[PDB]
């Protein structure tokens, strides 16, 4: 019983974090086999951030201008290369620890962990979701870049965001590991700004069922709807769109509950409307859209990993 | 910037995790050293939990009778004993990840983070505050008990809480590592209450605090108050009277954004009296009473562990 943002467990990647400094720069990489990855603005000086040519100044470096450190042991850098906004850096040494692991460019309204680490070392975690801007809301602090967004499935880590900076708002843009920005974001310290915020309508709905089979149903009502009057009222509230593949995957919920999913948006309907008028559900007086569906079975179904 | 519940890395404490069987009870227990720590109502099937005599059930037992799987291998008991709520099990394997540790029995209005586990097996990590009630606001399906609670300084790790129990409201119970109780709870399965829940006025000012240093001021006014004036409106919202050592531990908090104390105080007491008005603070529209000075000083500092 009960119901928190819980994240996987860490352990798995903290075997993985390291220390990268050019200059007078450091921040985090990902020491994976015999190649650590980090934002490749490490090789960027204060002033270089305006207007980077960072091909240009990746030519002034070498091999031993990359100060890579595991704990408090020194790795040998013995080969450099750009992918868009990441570098690898080949060591000589493969992480004795690296777990099973791929990289996934993650969908938007999908959710992950972040270990947020500073010089290499991990501070902590916490959950995300992809905003449908390609935002996060994290915790980032100076130094925290390179820090990477991961998923667990069985015992493989999939590792889906590396943090590279801040907007204007406060939050949050980075890569997939592969060094693709989410969104239209580039590495550089210019006036860049998100699109419009939507709400993630199906993970809004998955909340809803987590509550109810947690024993909270004030909200629930007598009515029904239709995709489509569902819709014209999401469009209103920047709610995305819901179409029969978020009624699908809410199945398995709509199955424990014995609640059409159509019942469900009916009862948030009402809420987009009338409020909440100082009640709470889950201990929150807002409508939280940062869990999944698969958020939500696991941890009313109770798996682990191995 | 931004601002998260995080949880510490849970890295150090996977490699402590087993699991206990007795008979078709299996849950979760705690390998330090040549001993495993678990909840004593492993012992106990499901008639027993109604009005266990342990001391009796106990002598029924053997080393022999206890099945202790450490991932996929089995551990050897050699000593069994009871100390108030917990079972230390002797194993004559040391577990190789023992990290440096110590057992500390933590305070109301305290976070840590816990390790949810399934079969010896991490399933998730969130924090928890120690309520003034001693419940906490977790997250606990079906053989989560053993899963144990956590804090981290530099690199020694002190575990605070052991799961054992959920009540009526869905809320949880628990003992610190030496099985005393958090609260006036007991290990059977009878009707139990928590008190009144009150709030950890010291943590909603911390987190107030962490607001104005995230940008976050429209709570902000033109007024102070004192200690005495704002704890008569305190006890009118279940909100814990204020002190002097309060006062002295948000001092940082005050100093880093030049806010007095008691300013912040009239900033609340008007958030009580007048609520949100349907505005947020760090996109809540309530007041967040589960961060500590703590806790915040180190998300504005970035302090790390190694």
């Amino acid at each position: 019983s009960g119901f928190r943002k819980m994240a996987f467990p860490s352990g798995k990647v903290e075997g993985c974090m390291v220390q990268v400094t050019c200059g007078t720069t450091t921040l985090n990489g990902l020491w994976l086999d015999d190649v650590v990855y980090c934002p490749r603005h490490v090789i960027c000086t204060s002033e270089d951030m305006l207007n980077p040519n960072y091909e240009d100044l990746l030519i002034r470096k070498s091999n031993h201008n990359f100060l890579v450190q595991a704990g408090n042991v020194q790795l040998r850098v013995i080969g450099h290369s750009m992918q868009n906004c990441v570098l690898k850096l080949k060591v000589d040494t493969a992480n004795p620890k690296t777990p099973k692991y791929k990289f996934v460019r993650i969908q938007p309204g999908q959710t992950f962990s972040v270990l947020a680490c500073y010089n290499g070392s991990p501070s902590g975690v916490y959950q995300c979701a992809m905003r449908p801007n390609f935002t996060i809301k994290g915790s980032f602090l100076n130094g925290s870049c390179g820090s990477v967004g991961f998923n667990i499935d069985y015992d493989c880590v999939s590792f889906c965001y590396m943090h590279h900076m801040e907007l204007p708002t406060g939050v949050h843009a980075g890569t997939d590991l592969e060094g693709n920005f989410y969104g239209p974001f580039v590495d550089r310290q210019t006036a860049q700004a998100a699109g419009t915020d939507t709400t993630i309508t199906v993970n809004v709905l998955a909340w809803l069922y987590a509550a109810v089979i947690n024993g909270d149903r004030w909200f629930l009502n007598r009515f029904t709807t239709t995709l489509n009057d569902f819709n014209l009222v999401a469009m209103k509230y920047n709610y995305e769109p819901l179409t029969q593949d978020h009624v699908d995957i809410l199945g398995p919920l709509s199955a424990q509950t014995g609640i059409a999913v159509l019942d469900m948006c009916a009862s948030l309907k009402e809420l987009l409307q009338n409020g909440m008028n100082g009640r709470t559900i889950l201990g929150s007086a807002l409508l939280e859209d940062e869990f999944t569906p698969f958020d939500v079975v696991r941890q009313c179904s109770g798996v682990t990993f191995q």
